[PDB]
């Protein structure tokens, strides 16, 4: 295979004085001709390669098929209609019905025709208290910029017209009179790399023009934050405010609105722990916090005097994370054992009325919903289990199977084990494996190793028709809890942060090699995956140890360690790696793991096909097209170093099912394909 030539500037930047060559610098300037055309040359490349292996069409046939299945989500109640989404199967975008008593649903608004090729996502939907209008953010070609909609709920009509600049926004009504917003000025230059660092909360009136909105909060100098968001608590009583610079740790701050031109009191003032509402009873505040609590607590102090020094514990910090939920009047402790989920049920006084059993070991959603609402819903799920939906009666702790999956997988058909390695500093690690039942321990099942490793981030087990796929496929998926994660609290996420980041690629490193020992599988029938943090993640591993796996699939990761930092909201990532700009010693650290500057001239890596998107504004493409390029030019050995771009797609949320299946079917034939396989393991 011939690799498009890529040309090297003379680009050369400094760090406390020491140089370091950027020669695909050039590669950043997404919107010039020259970057357009390598993109197009890039795609044209992978797509003749992928176009000789003989079973890509079979997987995306077997793919699409067992993906042609109806599905739907848990009923929301709001005016005179129960709202739900929908997919009778291989629907691009989930339709959002809506169905009133004595009469058959309807369907209310359907994402799929609101573009020629499902690329435009719905995103946030907020109704007004009176229930007759709507107020929803629409993705644009799955980038994180939003565009706010107004519908009149009852004849569907849309009014006034389109909000822009919204980006990393919740939609909070306040009554029926308009609702606060959050937005960053359109950035002078590209809105997809250029850097945005001061949000600001906006309110919109109904019937005025977005440039009259009341600007609420970040913009006097004293304001500015990085991520800002308010929120109108469900009795309209209070205004919450949160603003922060990374993400993680945050102020919040509150205003009593029931009381005229009341001021902004301080909840916390510092940014050193994460705090939310949960909800609120009267004046007093329910709130969500890790401050001088690693696996966080529960709160509660009244809004007259919400400090820190007044907060006092409702639920207790346990061994144990905890994330609360709230709805029909009750407190729902969701707890993490091992990655999966418990839930105990409480009163607003903090006693434990019992606890809620559940299907099984995996994650669950739901448990939230408004004080009044006569039942409420929960979804579960794992590796091996399809999304089920359950019927939780509060009072009577009553729970009803509400919908069963119809997927055509059958759970009984796989291993989903939980097993603890020791990684190079001894620290035991979880890990996951599933795989089909009747597997041999014999090293020779093709297996994919994932992770992702920080940002307080915990995977926990959930469904994906992919994941089924390749388990059908005869593969063995293992997925890694690795440190930098929140499956263990601060302590477990810090571990893996800054100047400890190299903990995080070690433990995956021992990952590899405890598959490899165990006999699920061996290095050359090894593929290592993650996307985003976990795309460094496999960046770090496959610069560090090319010998460990076969196959390398970092998807819109960051690669470029020295300077993810000066693009889009990049810099919000900097309590977890650290900048380049820091110290010597944080220089240092990260330019001794950084994915693009530890590729080398003579080195023979892995198989490998870099993943990214166009309209990717969260970590820009860039990261992934100096990479590629790099790997291109150093690889010395005989397998391909590939890039695949996908177009009017971003990070990942909101992306079409069509695009969806199209991916896991490249990254699957791919991945058999370098293993050496000239026919599929098993039938498809």
């Amino acid at each position: 295979l011939h690799y498009p030539v890529t040309r090297q500037g003379e680009q050369v930047d400094h760090y406390f004085g020491q140089a370091v060559a950027d020669p695909y610098r050039w590669l950043e300037d997404d919107r010039s001709p020259e970057t357009e055309a390598w993109v197009k040359a890039q795609n044209a490349v992978t797509q003749d390669y992928l176009a000789q292996i003989p079973y890509r069409a079979a997987i995306k046939e077997k793919l699409a098929a067992s993906w042609n299945y109806a599905k739907e989500g848990a009923p929301f109640w709001w005016g005179r209609y129960h709202y739900f989404f929908k997919n009778d199967g291989l629907q691009n975008q989930n339709v959002l019905w809506r169905q009133q008593e004595g009469k058959p649903a309807e369907v209310f608004l359907d994402p799929n025709t609101l573009s020629p090729d499902g690329t435009t996502a719905l995103d946030q939907l907020s109704f007004s208290r009176d229930g007759r209008i709507l107020a929803y953010s629409l993705s644009l070609a799955g980038s994180d910029w939003r565009e706010i909609h107004l519908m009149d709920v009852e004849s569907k009509q849309p009014l006034e017209t389109p909000l822009k600049d919204v980006k990393f926004s919740g939609i909070s009504w306040l009554g029926n009179e308009g609702f606060f917003y959050s937005s960053y000025d359109k950035p002078d230059g590209s809105e997809l790399s250029a850097r945005t660092d001061q949000h600001k909360v906006y309110f919109h009136r109904l019937g005025t023009a977005q440039e009259d909105d009341r600007l609420v909060f970040g913009a006097i100098p004293a304001q500015h934050h990085r991520y800002v968001g308010a929120t109108v608590t469900e009795d309209q009583r209070f205004l919450l405010i949160s603003a922060a610079n990374s993400t993680s740790g945050n102020r919040l701050y509150v205003k009593d609105l029931s009381q005229e031109n009341a001021p902004l009191l301080t909840v916390q003032g510092d940014l050193d722990a994460d705090v939310s509402l949960v909800d609120n009873k009267g004046s007093t505040l329910y709130l969500l916090t890790n401050r001088d609590a690693p696996n966080r607590r529960l709160v509660t102090v009244d809004a007259a005097n919400p400090g820190p020094a007044h907060w006092r514990d409702l639920i207790p910090e346990r061994q144990q994370v905890l994330t609360v939920h709230s709805g029909s009047g009750y407190l729902f402790a969701e707890y993490m054992v091992d990655a999966t989920a418990r839930v105990e049920q409480f009163d607003y006084e903090g006693k434990r009325v019992r606890e809620v059993a559940l299907p099984g070991l995996g994650s669950v959603s739901g448990f939230n919903g408004y004080w009044w609402d006569p039942a409420l819903y929960f979804g579960f799920e794992n590796y091996a289990q399809p999304p089920t939906l359950y019927r939780f009666e509060p009072k009577s702790g009553a729970i009803s199977l509400y919908r069963a999956s119809a997927a055509p997988f059958k759970p009984e058909d796989y291993v989903s084990e939980q097993r603890f390695y020791q990684s190079k500093d001894g620290t035991r690690v979880p890990l996951i494996i599933s795989y089909r039942k009747g597997l041999k321990l014999d090293g020779s099942n093709p297996t994919i190793l994932y992770g992702y490793g920080g940002f307080d981030v915990s995977l926990t087990p959930s469904f994906s028709v992919s994941v089924a796929n390749w388990l059908d496929l005869g593969g063995v998926y293992a997925v890694a809890n690795l440190r930098g994660g929140g499956e263990y609290g601060q302590a477990w996420h810090l571990a893996g942060t800054q100047q400890n980041k190299q903990n995080v690629f070690d433990d995956f490193i021992a990952a590899a090699e405890y598959l490899k020992a165990e006999g699920y599988t061996r290095t050359d029938r090894l593929a290592i995956r993650g996307g985003s943090n976990g795309g460094l993640l496999v960046g770090a591993v496959m610069t560090q140890r090319p010998d460990l796996m076969r196959v390398a699939l970092p998807a819109v990761g960051v690669l470029d360690m020295l300077r993810y930092h000066t693009f889009t909201a990049g810099t919000g990532w900097a309590y977890d790696y650290g900048t380049s700009a820091d110290s010597e010693a944080m220089f240092d650290y990260l330019k001794g793991y950084s994915p693009l500057h530890n590729v080398r001239p003579g080195v023979s890596y892995p198989s490998t096909m870099v993943t990214t998107a166009d309209h990717d504004d969260r970590v820009v493409p860039a990261h992934s097209f100096k990479f590629a390029a790099t790997l291109q030019a150093d690889n010395a050995g005989p397998h391909p170093q590939l890039i695949r771009i996908e177009t009017n797609a971003g990070h990942g949320a909101g992306t079409p099912v069509a695009k969806l299946i199209e991916q896991s079917a490249d990254i699957y034939a791919f991945t058999l394909y370098e293993m050496g396989y000239r026919e599929l393991p098993r039938q498809p």
